[PDB]
């Protein structure tokens, strides 16, 4: 019946929004069990047209435009094309998260090891495309030192600060890291802080960190606290519920995910905007809780929202561990409330399923703005390059969409690669001889 005209959620149907999807590529093997951890397994240099995948076999890399192959006018969707031969970098240990600076020229790649730990890799981009090197060696590693607790839950480099990266673990520490010719620490919180996620500000002024708490904080990057978010005051003591994820969009203006505070999984985890009041309005936080824009339908994944803004289309795709779904979340013409896009059927980003009957799920979304493939329909319609949505998949499965905005206004995103210079490439500090 709808009804309370105040616990509804604000959603328009869009028809000037449409995702199309390109062809499915298989860039790793199905695994044996489904992966339950939380995971950030694609990374994309939109500065060099590169995209970086972990998995089972190691860590793939390839020119983004190799990966995308468009489908003709008819084609079947269900298709799968088995990889479009990259660069292969075994890795010792399995990967479960990889980054990318802000520069584009350092990647992480956290793996766990039995025997030493939580490790984290540095790669320098510069490496992959020296073709003089053969064997393509991290010039860094930092060790985590600690086991479960030492698994990267979240990961984001500053999004000005070429050599700064935050880091938040399992356990509920956090850690800001200088990556430069070597890795330096800058600051940390012990894990009684129970710290769940990381956001840098626009910026990258201030680092926002979500808590076991339910609440966000504002820091610099010395870690030094600088504002307290609230936990949203619908949410009551006698089901308490943690920051699960945090998107910092505008200086007042969240994206912030809740979960169980008890680590449940069959609880559906709410995704609320929050727009704060500049320390002169006088009105309280308001929050606007959209709930579940991704349906969930797995109950075995650690949750996760893989949340990304895209200023120029002021919009949110949203992604979320349990759902084969991608969702969109816009600022309406007001500037100040969101609203969650209803796409027609036939416009939807929906992963697949797989040839075992089961869905696929997340474990890495990124956006390439560095397509500049035309996109052919018809004979007589042929749309301009659009940017590129693309997933990676609990299966093993790259699932790309081109993104259609037809909404008034909205100019370009996409841009050419930069070509790379190798000179400054870092060498890795122990090296030796054999």
């Amino acid at each position: 019946m709808g009804d309370e005209m105040d616990a509804m959620i604000p959603e328009r149907e869009m028809k000037d929004f449409q995702f199309r999807a390109l062809k499915k590529v298989r860039i790793f093997d199905s695994p044996e069990e489904l992966p339950k951890e939380r995971s950030s397994l694609l990374a994309v240099s939109n500065k060099y047209g590169l995209v970086f995948a972990g998995g089972a076999s190691g860590l793939q890399i390839f020119p983004t435009k190799n990966l995308l192959i468009q489908n003709k006018p008819g084609d079947d969707p269900n298709k799968i094309v088995d990889k479009v031969q990259g660069l292969l970098v075994p890795m010792k240990f399995p990967i479960h998260h990889l980054a990318l600076s802000c520069d584009n020229l350092t990647l992480s790649a956290c793996m766990m090891s039995s025997e030493y730990g939580s490790i984290i890799a540095f790669f320098d981009v510069r490496t992959f495309s020296n073709e003089a090197k053969q064997q393509k060696r991290p010039f860094a590693y930092h060790k985590l030192l600690k086991d479960a607790g030492g698994m990267v839950i979240d990961m984001k480099w500053n999004p000005t600060v070429p050599s700064m990266v935050a880091v938040c673990l399992a356990d509920g520490s956090i850690a800001v890291l200088q990556v430069t010719e070597t890795v330096k620490v800058c600051a940390t919180l012990p894990s009684t802080v129970a710290v769940t996620s990381v956001c840098w500000s626009p910026k990258g002024k201030q680092l926002a960190v979500g808590k076991q708490n339910g609440t966000v904080v504002q820091y610099l990057p010395t870690l030094q606290e600088k504002k307290v978010i609230p936990c949203p005051p619908f949410y009551e003591s006698d089901h308490p519920v943690r920051v699960l994820d945090v998107l910092w969009i505008g200086t007042y203006v969240f994206a912030i995910v809740y979960a169980a505070a008890d680590g449940t999984l069959e609880t559906s985890p709410d995704v609320v905007m929050a727009l704060l009041p500049k320390k002169e309005e006088k009105h309280p936080e308001i929050f606007v809780n959209f709930m579940e824009p991704c349906y969930g339908s797995c109950t075995e994944r650690q949750h996760h929202y893989y949340l990304s803004y895209i200023e120029e289309w002021d919009l949110v795709l949203a992604a979320s561990a349990a759902s084969t779904e991608v969702s969109i979340l816009a600022r309406q013409s007001d500037q100040i409330n969101w609203e969650s896009w209803l796409l027609e059927d036939s416009s939807r980003a929906e992963l697949p399923v797989t040839d075992k009957s089961d869905d696929s799920l997340p474990m890495g979304v990124v956006v390439d703005y560095t397509n500049q493939v035309e996109i052919t329909i018809s004979d007589e319609k042929t749309l301009p390059p659009a940017p590129v949505l693309m997933l990676l998949s609990t299966d093993g499965v790259l699932c790309p969409f081109y993104m259609i905005n037809q909404n008034p206004g909205v100019k370009s995103l996409i841009k050419t690669p930069e070509r790379l210079s190798l000179e400054g490439e870092r060498q890795p500090k122990s090296p030796g001889s054999t």
